[PDB]
């Protein structure tokens, strides 16, 4: 299928200012989308804000402001944060958007028409902060904002309240077997594997029907009305999930403004998403509810959901840390340190260790060596002579790197991808140290040609595969190496030897620093 590669992030509640967590989830989305662009693929990356609901309404009230004013303000904060963070997201959707509201009504009507929505009651627990329905097995004892007894969610520890309302119910129970068939027929669809196992376990125990409307008073009328029943408002999560479907049907300005909503998702060739990036805290909504709505509506299911280890929505300001330590470096650190396990050492100490250790010493030092006037005296890419077995062994590593990094990026496990690239980087260092090209300038010019060219090409290819992570710094590196633009993207330039000998390096600004060491 030739289609637009469609990668999304969650859309974040606007009850508070954007923080780390939002920046991480969108960072992952950004990176995946950036990697597919360097492969020369069509990409559409989506991010945005979740603006309706009781949670947000009550946050706006607590600040003595109108919901319209409050969502617009916080959303603007989110837009400023993501711009400052230097992403490359193709569109920023808001659920207050009028074109979005129309897709929600369409989808609602489609589910109703398919027979999958009936009027019933929900009587049970609810976490307003998580906008989540919970069974009694999922709550426990706690304390409110005053030490007063109360019940909280096991999931998140937020206060839960009992709800007894006549609600429109979605027939989630009817989709249990079809979802299990989906999980098993596509064992890559949920990443990492242990979260794929969790979802299956849960669906296997059985599924209750899901409330998809609420009484309009309860939401403070800050919500999308149920089509043909203005007493009710569409559940914030059904509303929220439809974000993905909406964004797949929006034609976008050259300045990121929606200008048109197309009738049919096929028209823009984006739906269904090839990867949903989410945090572990919103797995049920994306891996159970979402495909059930889509199976009901006759729509196509996503290909991959990847749930990382952070808590999506919840001492570290992203922009200030990036001002201190560097943007690409901060992004690199976040991506390198965490797996699907949120047990990352995020201290200033470990940030500096990785900055100095890997960015400055492994990669930075290596770039400076092969470009320096000491070693590379003609400031160009040499023609290599004959390769020795040690030469060939390093070359093999470089030739194998792209296919390996590619598979990691596609899982997606971006940490593993970085580790693979830096293994090759550590090897190239060991080769350089072994060959001592600095001594070779004098002793053996022909030998140097070989060592230097292999060093250049290794640095080029690692840098290319590192470019979705270090997008500003890779441009600097390519500039230093003198790599023509056309060679900076495309799978054509994954191949060893795509930049010809004789290519001149780019001027030198000997106020160096690729990465300046710290503390
Ligand atoms: C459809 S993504 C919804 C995510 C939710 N608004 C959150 O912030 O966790």
């Amino acid at each position: 299928v030739e289609k637009v590669f469609f990668v999304t992030s969650p859309i974040y509640y606007v009850n508070a200012a954007p923080h780390i967590g939002h920046v991480y989830s969108t960072l992952i989305t950004d990176v995946i989308g950036r990697y597919h662009r360097v492969k020369g693929e069509r990409v559409f990356a989506l991010t945005g804000t979740d603006e309706h609901g009781q949670k947000v309404a009550e946050a706006a009230k607590q600040k003595q402001v109108s919901p319209y004013d409050f969502t617009t303000a916080v959303a603007g904060e989110f837009k400023k944060c993501f711009e400052q963070m230097d992403y490359s997201i193709d569109y920023f959707i808001r659920t207050t958007n009028e074109q979005h509201k129309a897709v929600v009504k369409e989808l609602w009507t489609k589910l109703e028409q398919k027979g999958d929505i009936y009027l019933g009651r929900y009587e049970g627990w609810y976490s307003i902060s998580d906008e989540s329905f919970l069974t009694p097995q999922n709550i426990t004892d706690g304390v409110d904002k005053d030490g007063n007894p109360c019940k909280v969610s096991l999931e998140s520890g937020h206060v839960v309240t009992w709800v007894s309302e006549e609600n429109y119910m979605f027939r989630l129970s009817a989709f249990r077997e079809r979802l299990l068939e989906w999980y098993h027929a596509n064992p890559g669809c949920i990443v990492p594997e242990f979260r794929r196992r969790e979802v299956i376990r849960a669906v296997e125990k059985g599924l209750p029907d899901l409330s998809v409307s609420r009484a309009r008073a309860t939401l403070h009328n800050w919500a999308i009305p149920v089509p043909g029943n203005p007493d009710h408002c569409v559940y914030v999560w059904l509303d929220a999930l439809t974000n993905y479907l909406t964004g797949s049907r929006l034609r976008v300005d050259e300045s990121g403004k929606e200008v048109s909503l197309v009738d049919d998702f096929n028209e823009l060739e984006r739906f269904p998403a090839d990867v949903h990036v989410i945090g572990k805290d919103i797995l049920k909504f994306h891996a159970i509810y979402w495909p059930a709505f889509l199976l009901s509506a006759g729509l196509p299911l996503p290909k991959k959901i990847v749930a990382h280890g952070w808590w999506t929505k919840d001492v570290f300001d992203p922009v200030e840390k990036a001002e201190e330590f560097g943007y690409d470096a901060l992004k690199y650190f976040l991506l390198r340190e965490s797996g699907f396990s949120d047990d990352g050492d995020y201290s200033d100490k470990n940030m500096i260790a990785r900055l100095n250790g890997e960015l400055a010493d492994t990669l930075g030092n290596l770039v400076m060596r092969c470009t320096s006037a000491k070693i590379n005296v003609n400031g160009e890419w040499p023609s290599p002579a004959a390769y020795t077995e040690e030469d060939e062994s390093l070359i093999q590593l470089i030739k194998d790197l792209p296919g390996t990094a590619d598979h990691y990026y596609l899982i997606p496990d971006i940490q593993k991808a970085i580790i693979a690239v830096f293994d090759v980087l550590r090897a190239i260092n060991a080769y350089v140290t072994d060959m001592a090209p600095w001594k070779l300038v004098k002793t053996d010019p022909e030998r140097l040609r070989t060592v230097l060219y292999i060093t250049l090409e290794g640095v080029r290819v690692t840098t290319l595969l590192l470019s979705p992570i270090l997008p500003r710094k890779s441009v600097v590196i390519f500039d230093m190496l003198g790599v023509p633009e056309v060679h900076r993207k495309g799978i054509e330039n994954f191949e060893f030897g795509a930049v010809p000998p004789g290519t001149r390096l780019g001027p030198a600004v000997e106020g160096e620093v690729l990465f300046s060491k710290r503390s």
